[PDB]
This record gives C-alpha cells, structure tokens and sequence, in this order.
C-alpha cells in the first residue's frame, strides 16, 4: 500500500505525461518494441514496424500508446482502489490478447525509462520509487484476476 506521498509523486509526474499523451505513448512502445522486440507481434498493424522512424510515422502505435497511458493514467488516479478499472482489462488481456505478466513487467520498465528521460526533475528516486511500487501492485492485482479467468501468463 502506498502512501499520500507516494501516490502525489505518482500524479504529479503523470501531468507532465498528460501535457502530450501521444508523444509520451511513441515513446514508451517504442523503448518497449526495441528493448522486446517479441512484443511487438502481438500487435498485428505494427508487426512489420523495424525502425524508430516507422514506428513514428505509424498512424496504429500513436494511437495505440494513448489507448494504453488514457487507461493507466484511470488506473493510477484510483490510488490503489482499480478493481473496476483492472476488471475489463484483464478480462480481455487474459483471454483475447493472452499478454503474459513478463511483458507487463517489459512495458512498465519502459515506462519508468521515459519518465526518467523526460522528467528527471519530476521523477528522481523518491518519485521513481512511488511508480515502481504502483506499477508494481498494477501487476500484482492483474496476476491475481489473470487466475480467476484461468490464465497462468
Ligand atoms: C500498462 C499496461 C497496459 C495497459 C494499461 C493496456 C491497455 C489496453 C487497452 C485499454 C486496450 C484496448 C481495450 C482492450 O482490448 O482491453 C488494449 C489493447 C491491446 N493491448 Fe494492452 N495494455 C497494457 C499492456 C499491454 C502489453 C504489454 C501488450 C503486449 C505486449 C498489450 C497488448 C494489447 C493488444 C494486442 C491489444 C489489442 C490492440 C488492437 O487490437 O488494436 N497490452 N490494452
């Protein structure tokens, strides 16, 4: 469970990430698609992405990474309280995208990396602590509903 503190330095970086969703989106499935490649052939309209150039200019990821930070930036403004929030996702996670938690645990590294490129200020080690541990329970409460639906990703 997180502390007032820890969830403040959660959102206060957060709007910093709400200033441009789209551009913080390119580059947090761009670090993940490079760092994990495997990741990337989940997604059938970016599979054949290769450079950082193409996955810029591709119309599918920019829309993509505003899909996935408008639903986290919902899950972390709940401050630990997302069971409604995690219920649709693991449901469709689970179930049609099959995502294993390891690539859950690739994708919030790359978030961490961004927030610290872009906003060192906004994100040293108090702050940086606070993320790891929201995403952390993130991850933790996904597991758990993963295996209510019968996934053991
Ligand atoms: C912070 C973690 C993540 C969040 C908040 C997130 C959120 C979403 C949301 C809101 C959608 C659209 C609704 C839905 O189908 O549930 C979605 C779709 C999808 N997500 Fe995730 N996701 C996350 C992580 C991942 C990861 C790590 C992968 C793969 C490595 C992944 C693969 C997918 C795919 C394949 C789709 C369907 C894309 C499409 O057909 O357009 N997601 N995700």
């Amino acid at each position: 469970v997180l502390s007032e503190g820890e969830w403040q330095l959660v959102l206060h970086v957060w709007a910093k990430v709400e200033a441009d969703v789209a551009g913080h989106g390119q580059d947090i499935l761009i670090r993940l698609f490079k760092s994990h490649p495997e990741t990337l052939e989940k997604f059938d309209r970016c599979k054949h992405l290769k450079t950082e150039a193409e996955m810029k200019a591709s119309e599918d990821l920019k829309k993509h990474g505003v899909t996935v930070l408008t639903a986290l930036g919902a899950i972390l403004k709940k401050k630990g309280h997302h069971e409604a929030e995690l219920k649709p996702l693991a449901q469709s996670h689970a179930t049609k995208h099959k995502i294993p938690i390891k690539y859950l645990e690739f994708i919030s590294e790359a978030i961490i990396h961004v927030l610290h490129s872009r906003h060192p200020g906004d994100f040293g080690a108090d702050a940086q602590g606070a993320m790891n541990k929201a995403l952390e329970l993130f991850r933790k409460d996904i597991a758990a509903k993963y295996k209510e639906l019968g996934y053991q990703g």
